């Protein structure tokens, strides 16, 4: 991505939270492809080859993404220049422009990486924006269940085009939850 108008200690949690994100994104994509069956399907809710096998690019793909500052198809804002935060938004993509900003939230409510199992991070919330950026891989995902609960209750086609879930298994994977 291209990392920028960034200020103080945020930008280090931006570029921890990239790094964390390629790092833990090609770990839940090699799960994807080769790892547990059951863990997959409770948040894509199939054990299917093909979507494993989409699961699996998407994740990659965001994982390539993520691991650069100045390069890639997206634009990384440390802080929304725009005014599109809402109330409790953590952070927004553009996906027209492959643009994506932090809100101020991002920063004060998150920790860098959850230990607690499906609980929010700066490095999932990173992951889960990548998802959306078409130019990463297309279809972006869209927000159709955010949190556990709304996320794993979605349907297999919902669920593969829901950027939470992206970052779910993520979570699940390296919390091994
Ligand atoms: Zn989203």
């Amino acid at each position: 991505t291209e990392v920028t108008d960034c200020k103080g200690d945020a930008e280090s949690s931006l570029t921890t939270a990239l790094s964390n994100a390629a790092k833990l994104a090609n770990q839940a994509a090699e799960a994807a492809e080769s790892g547990d069956e059951s863990k997959f399907e409770e948040y894509f809710k199939t054990t299917d080859q093909q979507t494993r096998t989409t699961v699996a690019e998407r994740l990659r793909a965001v994982a390539k993404e993520a691991g650069s500052t100045s390069g890639g198809s997206t634009t990384y804002h440390c802080n929304d220049p725009y005014g599109y935060c809402e109330p409790n938004v953590l952070a927004y993509t553009l996906p027209s422009k492959n643009e994506i900003a932090n809100c101020d939230i991002y920063y004060s409510e998150l920790p860098p990486l959850a230990q607690k199992c499906h609980a929010q991070d700066q490095a999932t919330t990173t992951l889960h924006e990548f998802t959306h950026a078409p130019g990463v891989y297309q279809p972006g995902t869209e927000d159709l269940g955010y949190g556990y609960d709304a996320a794993t209750q979605l349907s297999a086609q919902d669920a593969l085009n829901n950027a939470d879930s992206y970052a779910l298994y993520a979570n699940a994977i390296e919390l091994k939850c």
